[PDB]
RNA sequence: CGUGACUCU
RNA sequence: CGUGACUCU
């Protein structure tokens, strides 16, 4: 029977599927299983940005990757950390900076978005 | 204002709401200058899907509605000109339930984009402004 | 629906 | 319940 994902920031997502009921139970990084489990749902799924204003752009998650934002880096040739760069360009502290980032688009764009600026599109049937 | 959106809905409930039927079947000739103006009026600028595509729910903003009726209207096939009606029959197997109503314009003028109104809903979540 | 774009990460 | 676009017409 045809069931919807509920629109909802992506970070109370990962609590339902971790089984917390606040975020605030998670003060460190993922375990690796926890980040397998959190995969495993997310994936495959479509986010929509909240970081920009009235541009909320749509990406389909690919991946969530195995460093916290804090740490994550991609080329910009040298490295800025996803959490610095979100300083850097968009002017906002992560919140939850020891979380992970979800990878979206092609692989090879290396497009890492922070829990924090995602929310799950709404109308996306749950298996 | 406070902010309403419009009903999503088939353009052709739209149209019956906008000339104050009940149903479409009591507009069985084409459109007056006056009932075209009006709809015209209302729909320009809003963004429509269409239907007859299967799940390609291929979506384009409304820029004019024809003067002719999808019986009637035109544009160069490759280069021939073709009727709307006669298009969706060879293109898309679709005989066209309203051919005595106009299309709506649709994207750059200059592509000469017109969709029958059956194949046309409404998009949810528009801005209807005073 | 899907995807590309809004110089992104 | 941002804009634009293709798979048109």
């Amino acid at each position: 029977p045809t069931a919807f994902y509920k629109a909802q920031p992506v970070i109370e997502f990962v609590c339902e599927v971790l089984d917390f009921k606040s975020i605030e139970e998670q003060q460190k990084p993922l375990t690796d299983s926890q980040r397998v489990k959190f995969t495993k749902e997310i994936k495959g799924l479509k986010v929509e940005i909240t970081h920009c204003g009235q541009m909320k752009r749509k990406y389909r998650v690919c991946n969530v990757t195995r460093r916290p934002a804090s740490h994550q880096t991609f080329p910009l040739t040298v490295e800025c950390t996803v959490a610095q760069y979100f300083k850097d360009r968009h002017k906002l502290v992560l919140r939850y900076p020891h979380l992970p980032c979800l990878q979206v688009g092609q692989e090879q764009k290396h497009t890492y978005l922070p829990l924090e600026v995602c929310n799950i599109v709404a109308g996306q049937r749950c298996i």
